[PDB]
């Protein structure tokens, strides 16, 4: 009935993208936690917001500039936690959670290539795996149809900053289960078409109690927050 996201995990009480804050944004009831991912110069999935490390971590520089074991070994998150790889963070969870990652803007066959290979090897996709374990964002049209042309069952949610029906008509024409549009581009109006084409709403990113009062008002079916714990004031 709704979905409650944990934006970089529990970003407004910890770091963002550590495997603590993940912990912390399923403790303070989180369905999913979101992984943005960087591919580093050896071809591996670091979770990371920004191209670059300088804005989170003791190091600086492009991701894709160093191997993984440089950026392990030598920096740290600002707040001392290690810098987790998307493997440190599936061995660590398993099956237990829910992921919701973002692939790149513009679409990267390389990094789309990764993902759904380590998703596989995990058995968190395809056969044996359940529908909502791992839904899959992006900016980007091109990288959503690359995944639905190999895993035509996993739930792809479309990133937008405006909202209107030009984008919902492109979520039924290549199967996408969700618009998720910048929560000040909603509206009642919107969302009732959205639902009424049989499409899910899922705002981002939504910080306090008022904002998410007024959202689900309006009737969206889950958002982005690095607030957990306005929810329940709610």
């Amino acid at each position: 009935d709704f979905m409650l996201i944990g934006h970089r995990g529990a970003t407004g009480y910890t770091d963002e993208h550590t495997i603590k804050g993940y912990q912390m944004a399923l403790d303070k009831g989180a369905d999913y936690i979101e992984l943005d991912l960087q591919l580093t110069k050896d071809n591996k999935l670091l979770c990371m917001h920004d191209s670059t490390i300088d804005r989170t971590t003791t190091g600086t520089g492009k991701v894709g500039d160093m191997t993984l074991s440089y950026i392990q070994t030598n920096f740290t998150s600002l707040n001392g936690e290690p810098i987790p790889s998307l493997d440190d963070v599936l061995n660590h969870f398993g099956t237990k959670v829910k992921y919701y990652i973002e692939t790149k803007r513009p679409f990267d066959a390389n990094m789309d290539r990764e993902l759904l290979t380590q998703l596989k090897a995990k058995g968190l996709i395809g056969i044996g795996s359940e529908r909502f374990q791992v839904i899959i964002q992006s900016f980007a049209r091109e990288s959503l149809i690359n995944i639905h042309n190999q895993f035509s069952n996993i739930p792809l949610a479309y990133l937008t900053s405006t909202f209107s029906e030009s984008e919902m008509d492109d979520c039924l024409s290549y199967g996408f289960y969700a618009i998720a549009p910048k929560y000040t581009t909603i509206t009642k109006e919107l969302v009732d078409l959205a639902h009424s084409k049989g499409l899910k709403v899922h705002a981002w990113t939504v910080n306090t109690k008022e904002e998410m009062q007024s959202l689900i008002q309006m009737g969206v079916d889950g958002f982005f927050t690095n607030y957990l714990d306005e929810y329940k004031k709610i």
